[PDB]
């Protein structure tokens, strides 16, 4: 099952999810493919910014779904 993560920069990263998955899981698999701190990132689907306890079948993200990225200012 993939999702597809969207940045700013129009640069977009597919992930393999389940729907069980946390909002922190996703954030953990950013983490890993660009090295971005989870608690850097915001996410957000379908214009709503997603919490990290909340799973992707919570918000109906389903396969082929596409998230965007926002990062925090580094230092606020
Ligand atoms: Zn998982
Ligand atoms: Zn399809």
């Amino acid at each position: 099952m993939q999702i597809f993560v969207k940045t700013l920069t129009g640069k977009t990263i597919t992930l393999e999810v389940e729907p069980s998955d946390t909002i922190e899981n996703v954030k953990a698999k950013i983490q890993d493919k660009e090295g971005i701190p989870p608690d850097q990132q915001r996410l957000i689907f379908a214009g709503k910014q997603l919490e990290d306890g909340r799973t992707l079948s919570d918000y109906n993200i389903q396969k082929e779904s596409t998230l965007h990225l926002v990062l925090r200012l580094r230092g606020g």
